[PDB]
């Protein structure tokens, strides 16, 4: 997170840190808690990942330092990418981790709610942006999750944004026409939670930008209420 401030413990509980341990254990990736064993992250953090067997999930942490091989973790049973999903640029950039054991809810982890079919017409005026992600464009991952408030920005003003790309309805985006505040390396698959009705809503997935905070640059997300039918196919199969 690029512009953000250190979160205090317990704020954002459905913020998971994904590491892969193959070949070293690192944090690969954000995610969040949706049901008691899906992690919903973005589908790009799984290039070259060829087996669930290297990741670990971790929940209630608020600094990376709290990992440690005693550390208690969430294996993953399955790795559910969208199957249109070609790449972040071009959206359906979404997946689900299906953990091998149950997330016991408590005040340090708990599920966010998935935005509402009605929800597609309402207009969120506080949003954040969550990660272990670098501060600058040539960083190191942080200890200490950061959190950074980001105004959305239509579909119009970010196409105007991107041109060459191909800005969809399945996408989001978040920046202020200044730059300074952004999600950055690290913080992908994490949430972009707005906070309306004292209700919080994963909103965005933290998907793709050009550079990170840059002015004119909204930073791209997955439109979390455009894939509520997905999400609940996945999670709710017979
Ligand atoms: N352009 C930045 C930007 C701006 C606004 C918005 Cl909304 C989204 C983005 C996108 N920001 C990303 O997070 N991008 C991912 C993409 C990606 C995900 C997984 C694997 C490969 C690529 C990314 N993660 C890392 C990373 C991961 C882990 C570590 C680590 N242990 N040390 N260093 C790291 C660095 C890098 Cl580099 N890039």
């Amino acid at each position: 997170i690029v512009g953000g401030t250190a979160s205090v413990r317990g704020e954002w509980p459905w913020q998971v840190t994904l590491h892969t341990t193959s070949p070293t254990q690192r944090h690969l990736c954000g995610g969040s808690i949706i049901g008691n064993q899906w992690i919903l992250t973005a589908a790009h953090c799984f290039y070259g990942v060829e087996s669930p067997k290297i990741l670990r999930v971790y929940s209630g942490i608020l600094n990376q330092s709290e990992i440690k091989e005693d550390t208690s973790f969430f294996g993953v049973q399955e790795i559910i990418i969208h199957d249109q999903y070609k790449m972040a640029e071009s959206g359906y950039d979404i997946a689900l981790l299906k953990l091998e054991t149950t997330v016991g809810y408590g005040d340090s982890q708990r599920p966010i709610c998935l935005p509402s079919k009605g929800d597609r017409n309402v207009i969120y005026t506080d949003c954040w942006v969550t990660g272990w992600g670098y501060r600058k464009l040539r960083d190191k991952i942080q200890n200490t999750l950061q959190k950074a408030k980001i105004p959305l920005v239509t579909n119009e003003e970010c196409q105007k944004r991107y041109r060459g790309h191909k800005i969809t309805h399945k996408m989001i985006c978040a920046g202020y026409r200044e730059g300074g505040k952004d999600a950055c390396k690290g913080d992908s698959g994490g949430p972009l939670s707005c906070k309306h009705n004292e209700v919080w809503h994963l909103v965005g997935i933290t998907s793709w930008g050009e550079g990170c905070a840059q002015r004119e640059r909204p930073g791209v997300y997955t439109n979390v209420v455009e894939y509520v039918d997905w999400i609940l196919e996945k999670t709710q199969a017979v």
